């Protein structure tokens, strides 16, 4: 039941305590960063790439019946027009434009396709590689009939009646998700030698797609429609993986929402329950770094856990929420991550949950570090959105003269 001991995130590698807001940041962070990459997703070989150019190929400024303007963006991570690129969406709220006011945004991955996100028949169609579990994909390929078949995670009217904009990408652009995806991926191209085996510590698919979050924001500082200093990333299951890794690295992120990521997410590894760490390198190798698979059925081993993944995020806002069913991602894991990353987020003068057990369902609890559990099976419903968009007003507010 409890048949693990965790390492304290405020406790340096060499033993000394970290005591102060300096030692965590310029110190221990570090530390923590260089752990999660060199044992856990591999190393981001880079940050942004020189020669990233940023294309609008489309912009509509009624769309949804007039509510929003709607904006789509090639990313190119080269100057070559050959080089890798992804397709960003983007769709910001008509009303706040019209005050002339830069609006927040919530940027997350999708999983089959910028047109699965909503029905609107103008969003181009991904021209890439989608899983044969997309909903009405043939052959691999996207087809009219997918359009919106994701909508259910993506309450788009809805987030830009409360003054948001909504930036996605389909994390295929980035990696494709198939245990061969790498080789057709941002890493073949990023920092590679000669295309063989990767090495132990390289990046696989989280952390290609948490770069690519990184990248979408390096595109929003330049977008005069948004406010990219507040810019809430937040993914669902595999995607809140690398929402989760990407605003640890990159603390330009404001806020940062995991719902349901489970395992090599914020479930705590050292809990063996659900999916573990053997199950989840077994299934989706391409996934974390080569080193993780060290800690298959061990561990007991692993230098550090989810809890100090989730520290990484602090002094910044962030959620963690898991699903009632959710088995496989370790609910009651995911909230003793949550528990066991609040000194860390305490060092700062925010509050997280109160209650040392799962809280009530539909029942958040925290401040800045915030965590409610749903009803219902694994996904991303219309009842978590309500409770983001919630902690968004509270924690993402347009920042006035200090
Ligand atoms: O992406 C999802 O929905 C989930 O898919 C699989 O079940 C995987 O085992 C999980 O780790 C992941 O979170
Ligand atoms: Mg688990």
């Amino acid at each position: 039941h409890s048949a693990y001991t965790l390492p304290d995130p405020l406790v340096g590698a060499d033993g000394t305590r970290v005591h102060d807001r300096a030692t965590w940041q310029h110190r221990r962070r570090p530390e923590l960063l260089q752990l999660f990459a060199r044992e856990v997703y591999g190393r981001t070989p880079l940050g942004r790439p020189e020669g990233m150019v940023f294309k609008v190929t489309t912009m509509e400024h009624a769309a949804l019946g007039g509510a929003a303007t709607r904006k789509e963006v090639t990313v190119r991570f080269g100057r070559d027009p050959n080089a890798p690129s992804m397709q960003l969406l983007l769709y910001v709220p008509n009303a706040v434009i019209a005050r002339a006011e830069r609006a927040p945004v919530f940027l997350g991955l999708n999983f089959y396709g910028n047109h699965t996100v909503h029905t609107d028949p103008a969003i181009a169609l991904s021209a890439r590689w989608i899983p044969a579990e997309a909903p009405n994909g043939a052959n691999h390929r996207a087809t009219e009939a997918a359009r919106g078949s994701d909508a259910q995670k993506w309450p788009v009217e809805q987030i830009l009646a409360r003054g948001y904009a909504v930036a996605t990408v389909y994390c295929g652009d980035l990696c494709p998700d198939r245990p061969d995806g790498l080789n057709a991926s941002v890493a073949s191209w990023l920092d590679a030698a000669a295309g063989d085996q990767r090495a132990p510590d390289a990046w696989g698919a989280i952390g290609v797609w948490a770069w690519g979050l990184s990248r979408a924001l390096d595109y929003l500082e330049t977008d005069p429609l948004v406010d990219a200093s507040r810019v809430a990333v937040h993914g669902h299951a595999r995607l809140g993986k690398a929402a989760l890794w990407a605003g640890a690295q990159d603390d330009r992120f404001a806020l940062v929402i995991s719902n349901e990521s489970g395992c090599g997410g914020a479930a705590l590894s050292k809990r063996i329950h659900g999916e573990t760490v053997a199950r989840i390198n077994t299934v989706f190798p391409h996934w974390f770094a080569r080193n993780f698979r060290r800690y298959d059925d061990h561990e007991e081993a692993l230098p550090v856990d989810q809890h100090e993944l989730l520290a990484l995020v602090a002094p910044r806002p962030l959620y963690v929420a898991s699903a009632e069913d959710d088995d496989w991602a370790d609910p009651r894991g995911e909230f003793l991550a949550v528990k066991a990353a609040e000194p860390v987020f305490r060092l700062f003068g925010q509050t997280g949950p109160s209650g040392e057990d799962v809280p009530r369902v539909n029942e958040p609890s925290g401040g800045a570090l915030r965590y409610h559990i749903r009803p219902g099976p694994h996904g991303m419903t219309a009842q978590d959105w309500a409770f983001y968009l919630a902690f968004a007003d509270e924690w993402l507010k347009s920042a006035l003269p200090a």
